[PDB]
């Protein structure tokens, strides 16, 4: 019979200052709608923590760069290599088709519609036919020394992804990282107050990495904001 | 090997095998990690105990699908090990099952339960 | 870099210095400090906060002139830093800067003293 934050807010009447960042959208929904009543998006929003990581491959290499390692830390080569220079490879769309397959061949499902641009001809990764016609014409190249290493590497051991497919929500574009920086410390949504909570039990085992990405981000923006004003939040 | 297959479940064709592997790269250049093993294969001589050839087994594997299993979900399992018969090994392989199953228990995070004492 | 001449400031003399860079790099022998540098230039991306274009561009080096240089001597002149806008590398600068003093602090002993607080 303890009320929580909505609830306060609900008899204080304050309205739109709560943020809710959830991967059960769907059962946080249900159980806000019979507490707070039918009126209840005027108290709290629900925003989505899954990630579309077609469209941030900087974060897959991120997570799958500082998982588990099991007793002796052996951070391997390939990744070490992918995780610097994928900047530099974006400007490249040869080299992007293998990070792209390599995400396909774990199991992210990809949105409908998507096309790379594989040696001189599009391929659709999102239709089954094209994906295997994508498939063999990776063989075909792969046959003499080419540019072994690096992005062939991710796509040879594309295992790595496979713990990325419950983060992953095709059609997203979302970035929620930077949605929480623009709700604390945004220019336009300067004071005025901003409650978010984060329900970091649906995030699973990226809680850790993206908590200490996400107060990285926040602390660095809070110095520059220094002599103009403060970060002002808890 | 090189670009020839060699049966070692064979004495003639393992035999082969260690005359092609020895006799080529007689230059003494290079001797990394994998040649240096060879040279000193005697170090793997005590697994022989605990050692059975062919099952694809790794008992570990089956003690991680038992307590965290996705078909084995609920059941209460309980698995009970007999530590003095694997000698002066038990400690290791008592490490890395915990190890794996907490690893596995990690992952399985935000989904469902570990459940298990 | 070679024998060619470049201007990193251009953009395109800057991608003809990567052409030349990478384009020759392709045998990966005894990769050393410089190479394993430039494959990992991003861990100098946190320095875009403190950099400004210049020549005499060092507060370091303007510190110690105003503290310790001969033309200063006597003046009796008050340095304050405002270490917060520094951000995570205040501490770093501040060690440095003590450092640097101190070393001319040691090179005028027998001339004069350094004569600050």
């Amino acid at each position: 019979t303890s009320p929580g934050l909505a609830q306060a807010f609900k008899a204080l009447g304050i309205r739109g200052r709560i943020r809710f960042y959830t991967a059960r959208e769907e059962a946080w929904a249900r159980r806000l709608k019979e507490h707070l009543g039918t009126e209840w998006r005027e108290y709290v929003e629900v925003l989505p923590l899954k990630v579309d990581f077609y469209h941030f491959p900087e974060l897959a290499v991120a997570l799958a760069y500082q998982r588990r390692r099991l007793q002796g830390a052996e951070p391997p080569q390939y990744l070490e290599n992918a995780f610097y220079n994928l900047e530099d490879w974006k400007h490249i769309p040869d080299r992007m088709a293998y990070v792209y397959g390599a995400l396909r061949k774990a199991g992210l499902t990809p949105r409908k519609g998507l096309k790379i641009k594989y040696k001189n001809e599009n391929y659709d990764i999102s239709e089954e036919k094209s994906w295997g016609n994508l498939q063999e014409a990776m063989e075909n190249n792969s046959q003499r020394g080419d540019n072994k290493g690096g992005a062939r590497e991710l796509y040879s051991r594309a295992k790595v992804f496979s713990f990325l497919r419950a983060f992953h929500a095709p059609g997203k574009e979302a970035n929620f990282l930077e949605t929480i920086k623009e709700d604390l410390l945004g220019e336009k949504t300067e004071g005025e107050g901003k409650v978010v909570i984060l329900d970091l039990p649906s995030l699973g085992e990226a809680a850790d990495f993206f908590t200490l990405r996400l107060m990285d981000l926040l602390f660095d923006r809070a110095v520059e904001l220094y002599g103009k004003r403060q970060a002002n939040f808890l």
